[PDB]
């Protein structure tokens, strides 16, 4: 009953897109950013000035402690906390409640900002992920096994330029239109995909191919702007800014906004995505609606540079309606309905084109 799952998240890109769950018994209601980039279920288990509830695992009958701690590091913030294991109930979805492991945060630096309306994280991405190990088993395994759902699920976010849904369990027809694509997953760690091809105002940047995928091209909701490895990241910028024409230095880096619509000084830019057929590739293309953001206008461009990763962030998943096809190792992508800004489209789908001109392997 799918149905059930449509408008249950809250949120936005910047701030995060999150669920509503009930955890133990009584049943304590949390904010739960949805991370498709992780693999831990963690909530705050302590009080932070910065968030408004937090879990307290003695106030609930059915936690167990399972005897240990782990600390999760990123890039930017890190956490320490108590695993267990408690009931949760989704009230927008599984209204029957299921065992799953829970790490209880205690310490934590950067984890928790100022703003932000969440006040714990629900990692959907592989076991592979998880902290301390493999061997904990992630929320949507356990979920998959105690309420017997395919396992497949789909996000719609609806904050370009509000909230939207996440689907367990599949597919819900009225989040999307037309066709939709499946590109193969090609590492179950992250959500990791094949691109071939990067394209700004109809023209392919000039880079072999592996540099798209230079460590990792990767799906995450839990990442607010599509970031590029540095060497992407600075022959898009020249791309951009040459076939627009408006600039400053900090505009590119997000040192500075512009004051002005401009949408339509500047070019589309398309992602290349392998077909799970291999002769074939379909591309998603986001207008500058969903990378040149309006703050209030004044606007910040909606690209940085990563180290590490080419990661397709929420965005960029704001112009879709996007699949976590786990079952069959792929990710699907389809034209979505609510992506819109005031009425006008901001993301385009379109395929198959040839890959005779691509190498058979773009993962390094």
């Amino acid at each position: 009953n799918f149905l059930a799952m449509v408008d249950n998240l809250q949120g936005d890109s910047g701030r995060g897109y999150y669920l509503e769950m009930l955890i133990g018994t009584p049943p304590q209601k949390l904010q739960i950013l949805v991370d498709t980039g992780s693999s831990n279920f963690a909530v705050a288990g302590t009080p932070h000035s910065y968030i408004d509830t937090y879990f307290d695992t003695e106030r609930s009958s059915t936690y167990r402690s399972k005897g240990f701690d782990v600390t999760v590091k990123y890039t930017q913030g890190s956490w320490t906390g108590f695993v267990g294991e408690d009931l949760v109930t989704i009230p927008k979805g599984f209204n029957t409640s299921f065992l799953v492991n829970i790490a209880t945060i205690f310490e934590s630096e950067n984890f928790f900002l100022p703003g932000i309306k969440w006040n714990g994280i629900l990692g959907l991405a592989y076991a592979t992920l998880a902290k301390p190990s493999s061997s904990l088993e992630t929320f949507f395994d356990s979920l998959v096994t105690q309420a017997n759902i395919p396992n497949v699920f789909s996000m719609q976010m609806c904050g370009a330029g509000n909230g939207g849904s996440l689907v367990l369990g599949g597919i819900e027809p009225s989040l999307y239109k037309g066709d939709i694509w499946y590109t193969p997953i090609k590492e179950e760690w992250y959500y990791q995909i094949e691109i071939l091809k990067l394209e700004i105002g109809g023209q392919s940047l000039n880079l072999d191919c592996r540099e798209y995928n230079a460590d990792k091209a990767i799906v995450d909701s839990g990442t607010t702007l599509l970031r590029l490895p540095q060497k992407v990241f600075d022959a898009v910028v020249e791309a951009v800014a040459r076939a627009s024409l408006i600039f400053s230095d900090g505009f590119w880096t997000g040192s500075q906004l512009a004051c002005w619509t401009p949408w339509s000084y500047f070019p589309k830019i398309s992602i290349y995505l392998r077909d799970e057929n291999s002769s074939r590739s379909f591309r998603i293309t986001i207008l500058p609606q969903l990378y040149i953001q309006p703050m209030m206008e004044c606007y910040r461009f909606g690209i940085s540079p990563s180290t590490n990763a080419l990661v397709i962030g929420a965005t960029v998943m704001e112009g879709f309606y996007v699949i976590f096809d786990r079952a069959q190792k792929r990710v699907g992508f389809a034209a979505s309905p609510c992506a819109e800004i005031a009425g006008a489209a901001v993301s385009e789908i379109s395929g198959p084109f040839s890959t005779e001109d691509v190498a058979s392997n773009c993962v390094p």
